[PDB]
DNA sequence: GCCAACGTTGGC
DNA sequence: GCCAACGTTGGC
């Protein structure tokens, strides 16, 4: 839907820890104000263009 | 009950 | 139209 499930981004299991979306996550110390997937896990086909 | 990450929205 | 922010809820 937002995932094709077979590109590199869809197959990734590990958040990069360094992009703006990761730095937002509570797991990396952020405020959880943004709340999107890691930039490297944004489906290359289906994701909003601005999320890649 | 919590939570990942989606779709919606307000302010620009 | 963009995008920061956050209500939402399927899945756990
Ligand atoms: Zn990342
Ligand atoms: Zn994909």
């Amino acid at each position: 839907a937002r995932m094709c499930g077979e590109c590199e981004a869809c197959r990734r299991t590990e958040d990069c820890g360094h992009c703006d979306f990761c730095r937002d996550m509570k797991k990396f110390g952020g405020p959880n104000k943004i709340r999107q997937k890691c930039r490297l896990r944004q489906c290359q086909l289906r994701a909003r263009e601005s999320y890649k």
